[PDB]
């Protein structure tokens, strides 16, 4: 098996009363800064892409676009706890 962060990636989800996959779009609820964990690097998480940022959802990790909220990647929020 993986023994890394494959074992936590989704790629399909509800929160929020709204289901969710790899390429649809979050609401401007979760585009605000207040979720954005600019703190990736201190985590087993992979780096960003080249104009977004990660989001916890209702107990996942998304990835969104600044620039469209494209859900680009998921995560559970399990990879938090994980050494």
């Amino acid at each position: 098996g993986a023994a890394g962060i494959d074992q936590y990636a989704l790629k399909e989800f509800t929160a929020d009363f709204t289901q969710f996959h790899i390429g649809d779009t979050v609401p401007a609820m979760y585009l605000t800064p207040e979720y954005n964990i600019k703190q990736w690097q201190q985590r087993n998480l992979p780096a960003p892409d080249a104009g977004s940022h990660w989001t916890y959802m209702g107990g996942n990790y998304v990835l969104i676009t600044d620039t469209e909220g494209k859900i680009l990647k998921v995560y559970d929020g399990e990879i938090f706890y994980h050494r």
